[PDB]
């Protein structure tokens, strides 16, 4: 069971919105996380009795930036770990967490970032989504935009989160349009798209590089939520997904028995699985995570009180919940993050602060 052994709070007193293990963090090497909050990045080590040593930060050169995402990839020719980050000023910076020096950026998007993704199998694939209704997919190798995720059938207002699944074959996108998206990337056009990125060298040819245009979904369901969507995870073929309407919902496209990659465009049906619903989190922004393993799942609340769900159940909807209350934690909790081995567990909050919990 949980206990929380320390708390911290960062110097800027302004809302923290992501958090980040790196789940890359070589044997024998301290766990360390990211915090993203006003217009900085942070890094962290985790030690014994409790200790979080404070490393070094990333302060954006614009006083106006404001960090929403991060998320850790790995150098795929070094191993070394490499942190995004993206937020208000719709710039992704590509962080060596080392030195905390910028390596380079990526600007494409026409507002805001809300999330990174790196895909679960390469390195190197690395998806945004946007304020102005769109996801990208970039390819960090080659500097290289592979496709925009939009159009009249894509999401018709700002996007707030996607998922890749297991392999990185499909991606679940959600958003202000309360729509909850399906975009296939293992179509015949997207593996050459990807296959090209990486034969792209623009030193080597004349040609500039061509994004693919997704116009279509191969889903799109409004029949889960009736409000913003704000975070969505897969769980295998089954999605996780909330509104601020105080619940996660486990669902499917199509009936109970259809299989995932047998679903048409058109499919107009949805399963609920089940549905974990908890207390005073009916504000906009507010994350959920679930561990490496996804045996858990860690939502917390607008008070600072946490919900940790046990899925390791033989059906969705037998989920065993615990929560987790100090009685100086009193702060929304915008997102959570789980240790690798889910040894710890992280809570960062509106007031700046830092709530460490361990197994
Ligand atoms: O218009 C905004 N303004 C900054 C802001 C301000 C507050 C306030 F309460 F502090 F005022 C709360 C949330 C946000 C905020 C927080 N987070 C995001 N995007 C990231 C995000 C999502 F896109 C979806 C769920 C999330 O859970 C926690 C962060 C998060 N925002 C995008 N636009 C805004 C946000």
């Amino acid at each position: 069971s949980f206990k929380c052994v320390n708390s911290l709070k960062e110097d800027h007193n302004q809302p923290l919105f992501g958090v980040q293990f790196n789940w890359h963090s070589k044997e024998g090497d301290p766990l360390v996380f990211a915090t993203v909050g006003s217009n900085r990045v942070t890094l962290y080590e985790c030690h014994s009795q409790g200790e979080i040593r404070l490393l070094q930060s990333y302060v954006d050169a614009d006083a106006d930036e404001n960090f929403y995402t991060c998320a850790w990839t790995y150098d795929s020719n070094t191993s070394h770990p490499l942190l995004a980050v993206a937020g208000s000023r719709g710039i992704i910076r590509i962080i060596n967490p080392i030195t905390m020096q910028c390596i380079k950026h990526y600007v494409g998007h026409g507002n805001a970032i809300n999330e990174l993704k790196f895909h679960p199998r390469d390195p190197n694939l690395l998806l945004s989504v946007s304020k102005d209704h769109a996801l990208r997919l970039w390819n960090i190798q080659t500097d290289t935009l592979v496709a925009i995720f939009g159009g009249v059938e894509g999401h018709r207002d700002e996007v707030l989160s996607a998922d890749y699944d297991l392999l990185g074959e499909k991606i679940m996108s959600c958003g202000m349009d309360h729509s909850l998206k399906l975009w296939r990337i293992n179509s015949k056009r997207m593996m050459n798209a990807i296959k090209e990125s990486y034969d792209y060298n623009p030193n080597k040819t004349n040609r500039p590089f061509i994004s693919q245009k997704i116009h279509f979904p191969d889903f799109s369901t409004r029949d889960i939520h009736r409000n913003y969507v704000d975070c969505v995870r897969w769980l295998g073929d089954l999605i996780l997904s909330k509104s601020c309407e105080n619940a996660i919902v486990c669902w499917k496209p199509g009936k109970m028995e259809d299989d995932i990659d047998k679903i048409k465009p058109s499919e107009s049906n949805v399963t609920i699985l089940g549905r974990f619903d908890y207390s005073q989190c009916d504000i906009w922004y507010m994350r959920f995570s679930t561990d490496f393993w996804q045996k858990m799942l860690a939502l917390g609340n607008q008070v600072g009180k946490l919900y940790v769900w046990d899925l390791e159940v033989e059906d969705p909807h037998k989920a065993k919940c615990t929560t987790l209350t100090h009685h100086k934690c009193g702060a929304a909790i915008r997102q959570t993050s789980f240790s690798r081995d889910s040894s710890i567990l992280i809570a960062v909050c509106d007031d700046a602060s830092i709530w460490r919990w361990d197994r």
